[PDB]
C-alpha cells in the first residue's frame, strides 16, 4: 500500500550477464534498485537459481537464467528465450568473463582461445542478438565490463589483455554504428575489486596492489554497480564510446 | 539528497555548463557556490539557485588572480563554510592560427585554464585532507585529448588540466580525496552549412545539453564514484573516442 | 647495416605493408624470413628478397602446433640463425554492420589478427630470452584507438593486438626483448576504392595524403634498431593525423 | 679527401634548444650525425660556448647560441643570427623545462609558475616564430621533449604532470594547423633517462625506481635522441600529433 517514486531506470528490462556473484550480482541489484526489471545469466541452473532468489529477497523483478556466453548456440536460445517471455532487453552488461593466467611461455592454446572466445567473442554474440531489440525502441544502453588490465597490461595475462583491450575497441566501433539509434556502447574497467576470485590471492601479493593503488584500498564491487547504473541512466545519454576506468587511480590515462 | 551536508564550490557557474552543475549539484542537497567574474553575475547565480529552490550564493571570483582567490576562498573558509566538492569550470578561449596568435591571446587562456587549477585546489586542499573527503571535478574540453586547428592554446590549457587532474589523484588518495575532469564535446549553450558539417562528425548526431555534462559531474560527485579518481569522462556524443 | 647480424621474420610480406617491411628490414642488413598463406606467395616472397639484394627466404607458416612451429623455426635456425627480430603483420578484413555480420566475417578478422599474435610470439619468445635481446613488433590499426563504423570484427582485434602488446612488454623486458605495436592509417595498397570516396577520406587527414607502404615499413625498421632500446609496450601511430591520442 | 654518403637530414638546419647536457645535448649530436645543420642552444653564454665546444669537437657544423625563449628578443634575434649565416631551421626541437617538486598544499607560487613558464609556455614564442619559414618551405618537424610524467601523472609533479601534458595537448592541436603543408608535430616522452636529475638521487630511491621498469634500468640520453633523430627524418614523414614515449615499459598506453 505504500506507492514509491519511479527511479531512473522504471520499467526497461536489462540484461547482465554472469549475476551470480561479485560485480556481476551488484550491477544486478543496482539495476533492480533503480526499477529495471533485471535479467542475469549464469553458467548453472544453480546460479541462475541462485540469482531468482537473490532478485525476490531485494523486492526485484526479473530472472536468472542459464548463459553461456563462449557458445553460439547458448546465445541464441538463450536470447530467444528471452525475448518470448520476459521482454526485449533495452539495458546490456556484458559482465560474464574469465582470467586463465600465465607467462605466455608457459600458455596451453586452451588458455588463450578460452579467454579469447569468453571475454571478447561474447560481445559479438550478445550484442548482435539485442540489437534490433534497441533500434525498434531507438533507445539502448550497452555496457562492457572491461578491466584495467586492457589499458595497463599485466604480465601472466597477455590473454586477458588482449581480450579487454579488445572490449574497449569493440566499444568505440560499436558506438559509431548505433549513435544515430540513441544507443550508447560504453566500458568499465574496474580495478582491482574485491571479490571471490581475488580474496584467494595471497596477502603479499594483495599488499603490493594496495602500494599501487593511490586510494590505499580495493574497490567494491557496488562501485561498479553504480557507474554502471549511471551508464544506464538518461543522464549518461552523451556519454558513447568511452572507458571509464574504476580503478582506485591504479591506472591513469 | 546524496550531496546534502556538502558544501559545493562551482566556478563559472553563471550561465551553460557551470550553471548546470550548480543547479545539478544543488538539486542533489549540496549547498552551492557558484562564482562569476562579475557583481551582476554573482547577484544572477543567486537569483537562480533561490529561483530552483537550491541553497547557496553567488560570489565574485576571479580565478585568473592570486589575490582575488587565495583571499576569497579564505574568507568562504572562515564565514560561509568548507567546501569539500569543488568543481573547476571557469575559461576562456581565444582563438587564432598559432602564427597569428598574440601574447595575451596565448598567456590569458594559459593562465585562467591551467593556472587556476593551482590556484583553486590549494586554497581547499586542507580542508579536504582534515574532513577526510573530497571531489575536486576539473572541467576539461574535448579539444585537450582531441585537439583543434586554431586552439593551440585552449588545447594545452585543457590537456594540461588531464595532467594535473591524474597527479593530483595520486598525492590526494589516501585522504579519500578523488579528483577527475570530465571532458565535454559540443554543448548546445556552450557554443546550416557548418552545422550538418558538425553534426555529421557526432555518432549520436546532436549537440550535447548542458545539462548532461552536469549528470556526468552530479554522479562524480556522490559517494558511488568514490572508487573513481585520476579519471577523464569524455562526455562528447561520440566525437572523439579514446 | 643497422641490423646485420640479425634474422627477421615478418608475416604477411607478399602485399603492401608486409612486403615493404621485408624489403626495409633486407635494406637494413636482416636476413629476412617473408611468411605467405600460399606455397606460390612464399616463393615470390624469396625472389622478391633477391630481386633487391636481400638475403632471406619465403615462407609457409604451419602455426597449427606448438611443436610445428617451433620446428619450422630450427628448421630456420638450421639454414639461417635464430630469428629475433619478429614483425607480425598477419590479418584481413571483412567489413560489415554488426547487424549484418556473418559469424565467420567475426571469428576469422578475430583469428587471423588477434589470435595469429599467440602462436608464433609464444614459439619466439624462447630463443630471444636465451639471446637476452629481441624485437616482437605487431602492425595494427588506425582502427584499434579510434572505432570504424562497420568494422567492429577490425576494431575489437585490432585493439587487442594493442593489449597483447602492453603485456608481453611486460614479461619480457628484462631479457631486452621489446614488444611494440605499430598503429597505420590509411594507406596506398590494393584495397584503396570509389573516386568520390578518395576525397571525402582525404579530408579526414592534416597531412592530405594517404600514407606509403614504405613509410610503414620505415617506423617498424628503426623499431627493430638499437636505438629504439628503449620503446617497449607502445604503440607509435601511423595515421597522417587523422587520429590523435 | 674524405666524402662520406649523405645522411638522412643532409642539408637541414635544425635547431635544438637546451643543448648543453643531457637529452637535448645527445639530441644535437645525433642530428649531427644524421648531416643536419645543428644550432643547439642555451640560456647562458657558458652554455653556448660549450655547445659550439662540443658540435666542433663532434664535427657536426653549426652554432651554439644564446637563446631565451621566454623572451620575443632573444627569439627574434638568434632567428635572424640563424636565418643570415644558416638558413630557416626546418628541424625545431623544443626540449625545456625544469622540475619544481612539491605536494600541492606545500608547492610555492612561483614553484607552480616556474615549471608551467619553463615548460609549456615555452612552446609559443619559438614555435610561432618557426612556423612560417615552415608554411612557405612546405616542409618541416617540430618536436617536443615532453616527459612520461604527462601522462602517468606523479605525486609531487602537479606542475610538471600539467605542464608536459599541456606540451603533448599543444602538440596535437598544431599538428592539425600545418599538415597540409608537410610539417609535421611529434612529442617525445622520456621515462626515466640518466641525467643530471637521476644522478642527485639517493642510490636507495634510485633503485625503486629501476623496480617499476620493465627493461630494469635507466634509458640513455642518446636513446631518446635516436628517437627524435628517427621523427626529423622523411621515414617518420607520416606521422603527427603522435607523442612517441621512450620509457622502458615505465607506462603503457
Amino acid at each position: 500500500n505504500l506507492y514509491f517514486q519511479s527511479m531512473s531506470l522504471q520499467g526497461k528490462v536489462a540484461l547482465v550477464t554472469g549475476a551470480s556473484r561479485g560485480i556481476g550480482q551488484a550491477i544486478a541489484l543496482e539495476l533492480g534498485r533503480l526499477g529495471a526489471v533485471v535479467i542475469g545469466t549464469a553458467t548453472s541452473a544453480s546460479g541462475a537459481e541462485k540469482i531468482a532468489e537473490t532478485l525476490k529477497a531485494n523486492g526485484v523483478e526479473g530472472a536468472g537464467l542459464v548463459l553461456d556466453v563462449s557458445s553460439d548456440e547458448s546465445v541464441a536460445a538463450t536470447l530467444e528465450h528471452i525475448q518470448q517471455h520476459l521482454g526485449q532487453p533495452l539495458i546490456v552488461v556484458n559482465n560474464a568473463g574469465i582470467t586463465r593466467d600465465n607467462l605466455l611461455v608457459r600458455m596451453k592454446d586452451d588458455e588463450w582461445f578460452d579467454v579469447v572466445n569468453t571475454n571478447l567473442n561474447s560481445l559479438y554474440r550478445l550484442s548482435k542478438a539485442v540489437l534490433r531489440g534497441m533500434t525498434k525502441a531507438r533507445w539502448g544502453r550497452i555496457i562492457n565490463i572491461g578491466s584495467v588490465v586492457g589499458a595497463m597490461g599485466n604480465a601472466g595475462q597477455t590473454n586477458y589483455a588482449a581480450a579487454k583491450a579488445g572490449l574497449e575497441g569493440f566499444t568505440r566501433a560499436l558506438a559509431r554504428e548505433v549513435g544515430s539509434r540513441a544507443i550508447t556502447v560504453n566500458a568499465v574497467a574496474p580495478g582491482f575489486i574485491d571479490t571471490d576470485m581475488t580474496r584467494e590471492l595471497p596477502e603479499a601479493q594483495r599488499e603490493a596492489l594496495l602500494g599501487q593503488i593511490p586510494l590505499g584500498r580495493l574497490g567494491q564491487a557496488e562501485e561498479i554497480a553504480k557507474v554502471v547504473g549511471f551508464l544506464a541512466s538518461d543522464g549518461a545519454a552523451y556519454v558513447t564510446g568511452a572507458t571509464v576506468p574504476v580503478n582506485g587511480g591504479m591506472y591513469m590515462s
